[PDB]
């Protein structure tokens, strides 16, 4: 593929972390595909990926699911079986199922990093990106307390140029008034392209959400074929089964 050997050589010359994550063709292609084979942009992304991991060890060091298995079992997250019409993988996060008295913002962030490291293995997802739906129903001030300026900047970094996944859309639904101050904290760090891709649906989201995700949503959101619990169980099992791959990319 165009630029693969050049990207490997740069990484080697720059002395990027020896291991884990050998510089296989499959690994490097994630970076080239995320940036449409633009070598310089792929290289910037690769360096940023390593930078972010080194700067956020609380989240990145151990990707084994044992630290967040309770959060998965609580029903916080699921991945749809089907892709959207543009081929993006679709992720669902439910704030009401995150108990901030038990899990920190770092733990919750780790869930997304685990899912992201798993789904990036799919070439269709490297090509078509992802969309994430956050159901903010139940957002509390106790969740907001966990979103410090540091965490806000880390969120903005992975959405923009620190992880090899194209964020094609972020859909916030059921956002309560009190969430505005939290989003305002993240906003200053986002690129214009990402801000343009964050949709605020509000409390009457059904029609608008279905327009973006026809025929693939769970029953809870207007879908008609399966439930959120079905997808949360299916994804949690897959994460559990992937514990050793996650171990191999852990440190
Ligand atoms: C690679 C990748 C990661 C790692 C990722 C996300 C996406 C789309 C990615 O492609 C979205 C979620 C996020 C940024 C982790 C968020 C963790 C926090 C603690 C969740 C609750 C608070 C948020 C204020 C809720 C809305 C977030 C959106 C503005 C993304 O992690």
């Amino acid at each position: 593929q165009p630029g693969l050997a050049a990207l490997r050589r740069r990484a080697r010359e720059a002395g990027v972390p020896l291991a884990p994550l050998p510089l296989t063709d499959s690994f490097l292609l994630r970076f080239l595909r995320a940036r449409d084979f633009d070598l310089d942009l792929a290289w910037r992304l690769l360096k940023n990926y390593y930078k972010w991991r080194a700067e956020c060890p609380e989240i990145s060091a151990d990707l084994h699911p044992r630290s967040i298995i309770g959060l998965l079992k609580a029903g916080y997250h699921g991945v749809l079986r089907s892709r959207d019409p543009t081929g993006s993988k679709v992720l669902i996060y439910r704030i009401a199922h995150w108990d901030p008295k038990v899990f920190t913002a770092y733990d919750v962030f780790r869930v997304s990093l685990i899912t992201s490291e798993l789904i990036v293995q799919e070439v269709e997802t490297q090509r078509n990106g992802i969309k994430a739906i956050f159901d903010l129903e139940g957002w509390q001030f106790s969740h907001a307390f966990q979103i410090t300026p540091s965490v806000a900047k880390k969120i903005a970094a992975v959405l923009t140029d620190s992880f090899p996944l194209k964020v094609r859309g972020i859909h916030l639904i059921n956002e309560p008034v009190i969430f505005h101050a939290v989003f305002s904290m993240i906003k200053p760090f986002l690129t214009e392209k990402i801000k343009e891709r964050i949709h605020m649906h509000g409390n009457n989201y059904k029609q608008s959400l279905l327009q973006h995700f026809p025929d693939i949503l769970p029953l809870e959101y207007g879908g008609e074929e399966f439930s959120m619990e079905d997808i949360c169980q299916e994804w949690t099992n897959f994460i559990m089964k992937s514990e050793d791959y996650l171990s191999s990319i852990s440190e």
